[PDB]
């Protein structure tokens, strides 16, 4: 039900840390101008982004929130 990643066989979903501190996700079916799906977590104050790239159109990113 519930619209996660991008179907359509096999497709690029990778993510990036905007500024070492705002999250910010790229997901592309493959033309990378038909369907795509962004998304967009606004990570800034007291909080870290950790992100994984294999160069290979797969990464993965994550927002955690840090407190002193």
């Amino acid at each position: 039900g519930p619209d996660r990643t991008c179907p359509a066989g096999q497709t690029y979903d990778r993510s990036v840390c905007y500024k070492y501190n705002t999250i910010r996700r790229f997901c592309v079916a493959n033309p990378r101008s038909n369907r795509e799906d962004i998304k967009n977590t606004p990570c800034r104050a007291d909080e870290i982004c950790v992100q994984r790239n294999l160069s290979n159109g797969k990464s993965f990113a994550q927002c955690i929130e840090l407190v002193k």
